[PDB]
């Protein structure tokens, strides 16, 4: 179609793609260990690290690709983050017959390509976006993401059903790279360097940018971020990424395992739960407009009530899943409606970044993704050491700490919320 639209569309199909090589391990892992390729014997806790060094990678690299984005722009930065994790995937069946160390490297090497992606997105679209028009392309942007976490579970599934994983892992990296290859010949890094654009186009996206930039004062000082709020968006990210990340990474596990399915309805029934979640995180965000709209609320008391729901509603049905175990329909029931609930959370907590502090969205985005990504590295490490042998009461142990750290953020962020500006914002 436009240009602007055509750069989002191969965003939201780099994300897609960015995320499925975030979850075919979570996959083929449960399609990996041994109790028809080769089958490895990893002691119940390996899995764990496998699962979560592509955090440390991700952590690792978070905000100097945020620097390294405002320098050199975001084209050939996500290009290169998506490649090389594209090719790193090509390499997972070959790194897994080395051994285990070589694998936790190769994650952490595709942890290292994937921290890079949305810090070069937000490059790419403060070059972009017109103001008036950045909510629907950056929302296509993620949606692309969204739908990259729901699609991913089921063709796993069916890959590593009637084929083996490395199938998996190929066909990903295959797809990565052809995407690669689209995004490095269509897409540029600024209208201005566009090939084909049109001049209307680049006019229009030219003086809404103008308008944008000029009324920009605070960008080259950056100040000291020690602020209460802050802190508490902070640790509200990191109270919500530790049940998200779980679930992500020990999912298909759980339900290979307790609930005893087998890997093609893992898949799906995995994905369902993100498809939900995905489905209200919409929903949620026409909810907070519509009541942002009717009812003032001071713009804080939705932010605390939205997050409130968000991240409590999960806790109690993850609580209620866990209750009762062994049971095919009710706790998957239970699991995705934990995880459906989510989309309040991710809506109306999300966007108070962008209302505590504006003009300032990368530094804080920078400064709680890495500070929520931790729950990558944490999570599923200490979700596999607690359950060597999976049982139903082991289970409901990492259950019920997810779900009292997901209570335990939600009051420390409904305590300490502020929404207007934390007097260090202004220009």
């Amino acid at each position: 179609c436009s240009a602007r639209y055509n750069l989002a569309i191969l965003a939201f199909f780099g994300f897609f793609i960015v995320y499925a090589l975030r979850v075919n391990l979570s996959v083929a892992l449960v399609d990996m260990v041994d109790s028809t390729g080769k089958k490895y014997q990893w002691d119940a806790e390996t899995q764990g690290w496998i699962l979560g060094s592509f955090f440390y990678g991700y952590i690792i690299t978070q905000i100097p690709g945020g620097y390294v984005a405002s320098k050199i722009g975001g084209k050939m930065l996500l290009g290169f983050g998506i490649l090389g994790t594209a090719v790193l995937t090509l390499f997972t069946p070959i790194a897994a017959d080395l051994g285990v160390g070589p694998l936790i490297v190769l994650r952490a090497l595709e942890g290292l390509g994937e921290g890079v992606t949305f810090p070069a997105m937000h490059a790419m679209w403060s070059s972009w976006a017109p103001p008036l028009e950045r909510s629907k392309l950056l929302s296509i942007s993620y949606a692309g993401a969204q739908l990259g976490t729901v699609i991913s579970l089921p063709l796993s599934g069916i890959i590593c059903y009637y084929m083996n994983w490395t199938y998996v892992f190929y066909f990903f990296g295959t797809i990565g790279i052809f995407w690669f290859l689209l995004w490095i010949w269509l897409v540029s890094d600024t209208p201005q360097k566009h090939k084909r654009i049109s001049h209307y186009e680049k006019e229009y996206i030219l003086s809404s940018l103008r308008n944008q930039l000029s009324s920009q004062k605070s960008v080259p000082w950056v100040p000291i971020l020690k602020s209460l709020p802050l802190w508490a968006i902070v640790v509200a990210h990191f109270s919500y990424n530790w049940t998200f990340y779980t679930l992500l990474t020990l999912l298909p596990t759980y339900m290979k395992e307790i609930l005893r399915f087998n890997v093609q309805e893992n898949g799906f029934l995995s994905s369902l739960p993100y498809l939900g979640s995905w489905l209200c995180m919409i929903l949620s965000g026409q909810a907070a407009d519509n009541l942002r709209a009717k009812w003032n609320f001071s713009t804080l008391c939705v932010r605390r009530i939205f997050s409130l729901i968000g991240m409590i509603g999960p806790a109690v049905f993850l609580v209620a899943a866990g209750f009762i175990g062994c049971d095919y329909s009710l706790a998957v029931a239970f699991l995705t409606i934990s995880t459906t609930l989510g989309g309040f959370c991710s809506s109306g907590f999300s966007i108070n970044h962008l209302d505590i502090a504006p003009s300032y969205a990368g530094i804080l985005l920078g400064i709680t993704n890495t500070f929520a990504t931790i729950p990558g590295m944490v999570g599923p490490v200490i979700a596999k050491s607690l359950t060597p042998d999976n049982t139903v009461g082991e289970w409901q142990t990492v259950f019920y700490i997810a779900a009292a750290i997901n209570v335990f953020g939600a009051i420390f962020f409904t305590l300490f919320a502020k929404g207007e500006v934390q007097n260090w914002a202004l220009n």
